[PDB]
């Protein structure tokens, strides 16, 4: 199996008016290899904690530039897991006012893209997500809310309660 699996800073955590209708920042998932370096993912940095998706690391340690680390929480089921301290990121969609997908594919720059998430009824349970196809890697980018904060992350939706 190949330990080694990296992160690279794209950009920051910011609310644009302008849209398409270690420290603090979103970070995209690489691993290098035998062939060369892809994305897997895309992470969040916040309070000295870096906030992934399980299905992207599957609790692989992490390198930031030079320093390691290593998870902390996790849980499978809700497909979330991060390092170095707990889950720091509380804030939630509203349920009714518009949002922005910070989107970092692989190959490409970060962007943020307005949007009305749409709610769907799944045989399981009411889920809300974003009206947007992005390719697989994209996979944990952040999703933010109009006061900044941010309510969940690309791939997996929430369920209503
Ligand atoms: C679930 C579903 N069920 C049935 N059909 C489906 O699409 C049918 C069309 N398809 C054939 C292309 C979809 C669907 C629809 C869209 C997507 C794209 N997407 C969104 C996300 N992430 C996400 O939403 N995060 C999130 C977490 C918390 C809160 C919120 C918010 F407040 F913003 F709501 C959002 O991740 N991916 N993925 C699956």
């Amino acid at each position: 199996h190949m330990v080694d699996m990296y992160i690279e800073r794209a950009g920051d955590i910011t609310w644009e008016k302008d849209a398409e209708v270690t420290t603090d920042g979103v970070y995209r998932v690489m691993t290098r290899g035998l062939l060369g370096s892809t994305q897997v993912g895309v992470g969040v940095m916040q309070e000295g904690v870096f906030h992934t998706m399980w299905h992207v690391t599957k609790g692989s340690a992490l390198r930031s530039g030079e320093g390691r680390l290593d998870p902390y929480w996790g849980d499978v089921k809700q497909d979330l897991v991060s390092y170095c301290g707990p889950w720091k990121l509380d804030a939630a969609w509203d349920g009714h006012s518009e949002v922005q997908l910070l989107a970092v594919p692989p190959g490409e720059r970060a962007r943020n893209i307005q949007t009305l998430p749409g709610i769907f009824k799944t045989k399981d349970g009411d889920i809300g997500a974003v009206a947007l196809d992005y390719p697989a890697g994209t996979s944990g980018s952040p999703i933010l809310d109009k006061c900044g904060r941010v309510i969940g992350l690309y791939g997996n939706g929430v369920v209503i309660k």
